[PDB]
């Protein structure tokens, strides 16, 4: 049983820790106290944009899941807005408890509320169970997720 | 010989026609005169948002290529901004002239200018030559592109 809501500054420390604890994020993130200002600057930018949100699943004050969702207009699909979900993470000590599913389902309803006609995301091919998780929700792996790091 | 620039309202008609002529897009679009209101509304919302850009490749006033690119802040990658390219299209009568490559390279430089640390996009697996096209530009098919249409 979890409470799902938009994140606030008070959740930042736990969110960064979750990101750094990820099998893949561990190689890209930097968790430390005090928190790196780069995360703070990003949080502020996200906060001021109403169409860019950080969502957390909570067990009281304990953050057990997170994701970012962005609502954007496009000309395609007859000018349809799309919701893109990014970095869905579940607490490493809470796997298999349906937290990820609740968080994504919540985000999907949020997207419908915003008038989006489709929801999308890219999942790393190195995560064996991710594809299955999303297909179970009704997502289709119709596209190749291409990335280029500078 | 094409010039690249941000699209304006006057390019909308040709942009929608290009989308409606796409091998896959034809099924989801509706090109008509006057254009369905949703396209016009979408273009205005995009044009207004400085972090959401519609780019066109031009041969005079004639649109021969197009793409949309969005610059977004994320918590991941230590608060890194990312550029997401969506819907790179080239005129059917201007294929194999390096227009797509020019558009994408233009977007890549734009992302760097914006302070993005990564550029990404999803291409339909039904476009057999799209994967090679992007891999040759430096993109890696590291993720599965998942979609859900409502």
């Amino acid at each position: 049983h979890v409470t799902i809501r938009e994140a606030t500054e008070g959740d930042l420390e736990q969110m960064v820790h979750m990101l750094a604890d990820d099998v893949l994020g561990r190689k890209r993130e930097r968790y430390e106290k005090p928190l790196p200002v780069s995360y703070v600057r990003a949080f502020k930018e996200i906060k001021k944009d109403k169409n860019n949100e950080l969502i957390v699943a909570c067990n009281g004050e304990e953050i057990v899941g997170m994701l970012q969702v962005t609502f954007t207009p496009y000309l395609t699909y007859q000018g349809s807005w799309r919701a893109t979900i990014e970095g869905v993470r579940t607490h490493s000590a809470a796997r298999g408890q349906g937290i990820g599913s609740q968080l994504v389902c919540w985000a999907i309803e949020r997207a419908k509320e915003r008038g989006c006609h489709l929801i999308q995301l890219t999942t790393d091919k190195q995560r064996p169970d991710a594809l299955r998780f999303y297909e179970q929700l009704g997502f289709k792996a119709s596209h190749e997720g291409l990335k280029m790091h500078f």
